[PDB]
């Protein structure tokens, strides 16, 4: 109860110490060269991201942990902006995250072993999150062969889109928890994370493909669409030009599918209207 309390503090502090420090300095690299020997902090910053619990985190109180991914996600950015990445981008990349990660998480349908699965693949999804909110996660984006990231876009699909469906065998439908709302959401906005995908998408969505069951038929992407419906139709307003123009003219033979988007357009953009006023007037002007 209290070791920890402190340890935590301590760590926290430590933390933020040295980004708001060791990099607030315009010439700080020389105070690195005097600070020389870190790698140890660099592993304990990225086992606190990738497995908070291990380290402090381990309260799990609300207000602490609040503040915890918001210093994490700063002293990255600070890494960032600053040299010694090379520590950074070896010793963070080829560690807590690989390709092997997306698929060695992805074995497990939501399995009945529910205490086990989605705690990683949360985990990694949230580290995910705060690594591209420090932006420093096209550095972990390894090398692929097309501009389209397959890196994620394939986790997209792989994991939610042939994951929400048994078509395959025609078994029954897995209802989804709110565990699996929360868990969607987070892959969403992985997937999300990487330019060059609503494309992909909305072919994810306009496919003519049905669901079975209960014996009705449903078209896949109405499920897709009408599932995860707020983080779709935000991201598809992300780039509204791009998927306002495919929307109109890839699709063709389409008739419930390009309605029903293109309603959501409309809704979730004047949803939130207070936020910003520059979003749904283009929109309109593009539609």
């Amino acid at each position: 109860e209290r070791y920890n309390y402190s340890k935590c503090t301590v760590v926290v502090r430590i933390m933020e110490f040295t980004t708001t420090l060791l990099n607030t300095s315009p010439e700080g690299w020389k105070l690195l060269k005097k600070d020389l020997c870190n790698t140890h902090l660099m592993r304990v910053l990225v086992q606190t991201l990738c497995e908070p619990a291990s380290i402090g985190f381990n309260i799990g109180d609300v207000q602490v942990m609040a503040h915890l991914p918001d210093v994490c996600v700063n002293l990255m950015k600070a890494l960032k902006m600053s040299p010694y990445k090379d520590i950074l981008e070896t010793h963070l990349r080829e560690k807590i995250t690989a390709q092997s990660i997306e698929e060695l998480c992805a074995v497990n349908l939501y399995g009945p072993d529910a205490q086990v699965d989605r705690s990683r693949l949360a985990a990694v999804v949230s580290a995910c999150k705060q690594l591209h909110r420090a932006g420093l996660l096209h550095n972990i984006l390894p090398s692929q062969s097309t501009d389209l990231h397959h890196s994620v876009g394939t986790e997209l699909l792989s994991l939610v889109y042939k994951g929400i469906a048994p078509g395959d065998e025609r078994q029954c439908l897995p209802s989804l928890d709110l565990s699996c709302k929360q868990l969607a959401s987070g892959l969403l906005e992985l997937a999300f994370a990487f330019g060059g995908l609503c494309e992909r998408l909305v072919s994810l969505l306009l496919n003519p493909a049905v669901l079975s069951t209960s014996v009705i038929h449903f078209s896949h992407g109405e499920y897709f669409y009408s599932l995860f419906s707020e983080t779709i139709n935000t991201e598809l307003l992300k780039n509204l030009d791009l998927a306002v123009l495919e929307l109109m003219q890839s699709s063709v033979d389409n008739t419930k599918m390009v309605s029903a988007v293109l309603n959501g357009m409309l809704d979730q953009s004047f949803r939130e209207r207070a936020n910003q006023k520059h979003q749904g007037l283009k929109l309109a002007t593009t539609i």
